[PDB]
């Protein structure tokens, strides 16, 4: 049932700024994220990892904590004033929503801040005090082949679309893109505050659940030397889907999967969104560019597979099931479809995925 | 001279949106801004030609007009609501500058107007209703091995940089980056609205005149093959200075000179910017990595030549000289000085350009 | 034994693959393809035919497409060293016993004095030295794509009896400088050159004579993805077969499409120096997922079955062998097959399936 | 003084293969070559250190031999067979140059050499036998953001460049490109054995002297990357000339130069020379894309430093000066000019250098 929009002004929301995993194993996923990705280690100690990306100046982009059960901890949000982090504690209020708010902060590097359960069942923290520190971007001494300058995104997985923009949208993200078909179904929502194609973005699934936090590179080949080094390291198996070029959003891109099966994503080339005018762009689910405007697969795994979500007390959120169609079901299911052409029957896959 | 800040509310300023550059012929600012650089023809007569770039939906970022002396006409600032043009338009009458407003536009594409004479003397544009285009950002069938992707910034000659920088940033454009010595000259001023490191920025020299327009590519490559493309059609002698990775803006970069001089930048790859307390970097004016990072010399008429503006009614500002110290002189003129690191003289230039190379 | 033996006569000093002619099927959906999509320049064209060149090419053409009535490979050409090396290559074919027919004017617009022969794997190729020389575009870069080919790089092969070939194609001067194998002793493809890449021609285990692909070069990867992104733009995602990818042998990046008549055609970049006489030979086990994609990304199984017909020197097509030995795709991703990550390791492997 | 073609057939040269310096400060060049650069260790003592590009096979690309005077020791060429090392014997023993013969190698991981004083005073080795090592092509575990893949080639400095051709044609080096005048004066050539543009090259000029060594990248963003580091390491003042895009060879290209002044070019994407008939290309003197295709001027030191040769025992060559016209002053000096388009008044610069400069 529909989300109301509060009396009470939303918050100044300027990006996504970090998320919190919970890792089991905190050697293995510092493997992963330092020594295979080279993200750059802001803090450490025996229970947690702060990583930050190649020009980033707030404290940290990820935090990596140790704990029993991997998950997503907090989707972090940074807001423009100090003012706007007590207007987004007045405004999840009026939402009904349990919030939690600790002047010094949940995670080190990071002050005030407001975390919440979300009405869709996420933990979104909203903060605007963070500790300063060496912006690395011209640390070309330091800079790897494969390189993740940005944090851009994050990606949730919720039961019902329409439902969850409506909530974003009254919360100042602006739709960008999205997937429906022609029986009224939305099948994902892309959403922006910064002026890239998406803050956060919602794809139609069981939830809740994160599907992926995503990085960027500054070009193209930085995203396939990741791939090479990964055939080198002979951990192949650990890439998800990719690379390839998105049709939504444009951007080149790769999925992979860290030790607890946390996926992330790596993204480069998208285009400005920040006019307020900026077209939305809706795509046919059936149609085989849209996720990857190739027309290569997209592994079942990719539909199926996400990560656990906490709630402020640190236990898993109940997952709530997707009554809506589902994408693999129309798409790659034994009774989906998709074309290459609308309305041509060559390059068209009936009960299958694309390409064989 | 200090300009006020004034009482009316600053108009919400998205972004640089457009410029219009006069042309003397303009059928030869056609072959270069369209054959050359591959910029996309969103209308054009025998008087104008309006071009866009690969991924923009608004109807045109550059506007190409016809007229007896090349010239800045107007460089063109899109705000978030019609409301905050008539704000644009109360905020410049404070400041006791000339303002023009034109319901149905100055230029096709784009409608409700105001054209400003800014207290630096500079042509602005505030609008924000823009006819909308194909935005061609997915194509690939046109994409070009130079394709400009999008309107990236203006950069101002002006003589007082401070003053400018104040009334720049009373009017929301926050400083990322700048150049100063130790005596308390400022050089050059970038500043933001949308989250990279600058739309517009101020270079210190007698103005007011437009330094340049800069268009962003994907990648580096792409601005490599802008070069290679000019050297194929034997142009090269309108490469005025690049390829290169700034210092300031860390952009890989190339400035190009167009039939009538004016200058346009091809950028790629800063930062973000957009959190209100982004930290501001002032580089040394001596520091020779601060303008090309591999310490390439900067070319003399890079700092010396600029383009006219225009007032309101179209005829050629006059310019004011500035007094405060060269960015030239005090680098690469005959008393000039850079360094490779701070207190070495090894690496160090005294009286030269780098890399063996003397003012012409 | 079915040997193919070694003459007495000396062996024609081969250069490099020349040029391929195809006979295609529609003159004018062809010329869309290798000049409008590919972006190949014109060297001559009239009603019957179009002739061909990549960016950095000097001799007259890479490619003749000729209108025919059956699509099929008519002549992959190899320029050899000098006029007399053309002679050599005719007594070395009259003494293995296959036909020849020598033009002293040449078979296509651009080529002097050439002889073609119906090889003793079925396949017509084509030696000759004189060409005529056009002008090498290398410095153009007025007219250089975003997708732009740079060189024709070489030809693959569909046959039976990958040995047996293998050794007359040592006789011949090609050195192997990879393969495929498994425990068993069974060679399911080998590469071979004389210019100093990876290859010259390959072999593909599997029913011939058939014509596998030609391939062309691009400087640098991101050639090679707007060629994907230029195909998705036209909407003819369907037409891109395999990739873009990583190989494993060749270390190359490579795409698989396919043009009006299914001739596949490879683009590739950035393999490495084999000029040294022992330069190392480097053998795959067949059941390594790494060795055809690096990634691990599945070969869809349209890339083992697939291949283009072959002439003989009257224009009619050459009849079919069909392989004996183990078939590649039946060994890794049919229902008996398998496939690893990491040699002995259960977890990245795949059985009775492909990857991912 | 021509040098006469032997009777004795010429050795058949595969490649270039190595070269050895000589250095002077061991842990100082090994952090140029391998923290700075990224080249691979494949033996190291405290008296040289032997290096080899990504993508090589052979033991070594690069030996750095400590020593009193940093200088070329011996540019090595790995020839077919093992006989072709005799054949080179007596061919160079046929010229009437000094041979010294080592059958277990004058370097670690080669076999049997044979170094010569070459005639134009250059330490040349061929051998046949190396040590095998692992090849790193595919160890993108390992790759850096500025990986060298190859050993390209080298280029040398000596006065008289058409007699150095003659001599390098006999011993089957083919010419793929030059720089001449139109009164018949040559000022370098290119030549090369392997399929590409070159495996050595004469520069006009005073010598024996060692121009530079080149290895490849895959990218020309590979090449931008060093650039970009070695500003990050306050080190761009060892950048002497680019990034560019060259005329002759089309390569995209650097010159940097290692702690003892000795010059390394990185260096991609070149064509095919393989076939027989392979078009040779000629350049004007006074052609501004000749060098640069983008018309960056070409530092003087370009044209004047070069690193010091030995002999076989070690001691330095005698210079011979250059008596034909010299590249920098007829384009750069006081005297000289360049042309964008041949005969076009604009975009020729005449008594200084392109783009704004004169030499310091
Ligand atoms: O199938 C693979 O991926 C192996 C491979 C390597 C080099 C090639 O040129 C080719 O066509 C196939
Ligand atoms: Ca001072
Ligand atoms: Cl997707
Ligand atoms: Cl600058
Ligand atoms: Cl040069
Ligand atoms: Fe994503
Ligand atoms: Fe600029
Ligand atoms: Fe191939
Ligand atoms: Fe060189």
């Amino acid at each position: 049932n529909e989300i109301p929009k509060p009396v009470a002004p939303a918050p100044d929301i300027l990006r996504c700024a970090y998320a919190e995993l919970v890792v089991t194993d905190l050697a293995k996923s510092r493997n992963f994220y330092v020594d295979v990705l080279g993200l750059h280690v802001s803090y450490e100690d025996e229970n947690q990892i702060y990583l930050r990306s190649f020009e980033e100046f707030i404290h940290h982009n990820l935090v990596l904590t140790k704990g029993p059960v991997a998950a997503l901890k907090a989707m972090a949000f940074r807001v423009r004033t100090p003012e706007d982090v007590d207007k987004a504690e007045a405004y999840y209020q009026e939402l009904g929503c349990r919030t939690e708010r600790r002047k010094d902060g949940f995670v080190k590097g990071i002050g005030d801040a407001l975390r919440v359960e979300d009405p869709l069942g996420f933990p979104y923290e909203f903060f605007f005090e963070t500790t300063h520190v060496e912006r690395l971007h011209m640390r070309y001494d330091l800079y790897s082949a494969g390189e993740l300058v940005r944090l851009d995104h994050f990606n949730q997985v919720t039961p019902d679309v329409p439902r969850g923009r409506k909530y974003l949208e009254d919360l100042g993200f602006r739709v960008t893109e999205d997937i429906q078909d022609d029986e009224g179904t939305t099948y994902a929502a892309w959403m922006h505050r910064k002026g890239t194609v998406h803050d956060t973005a919602l794809t139609g699934g069981n939830g809740p659940r994160l599907h992926h936090v995503a990085f960027s590179t500054h070009e193209k080949h930085n995203i396939i030397q990741i791939c090479d080094k990964m055939g080198a390291l002979r951990i192949s198996d650990r890439i998800e889907r990719g690379p390839g070029r998105h049709g939504v959003s444009n951007a080149f891109y790769l999925y992979i999967l860290d030790p607890d099966n946390h996926r992330i994503e790596i993204y480069t080339q998208d285009y400005y969104t920040g006019d307020p005018d900026n077209p939305t762009i809706t795509w046919n689910v059936h149609d085989n560019q849209r996720r990857d405007w190739w027309g290569n697969p997209v592994v079942p795994s990719w539909y199926t597979e996400a990560s656990k979500v906490l709630d402020l007390d640190g236990n898993v959120q109940e997952i709530i099931e997707r009554t809506d169609d589902s994408e693999l079901e129309v798409t790659i299911g034994a009774d989906g479809f998709s074309f290459t052409r609308a309305g041509d029957e060559d390059g068209s896959y009936h009960g299958q995925a694309s390409k064989g």
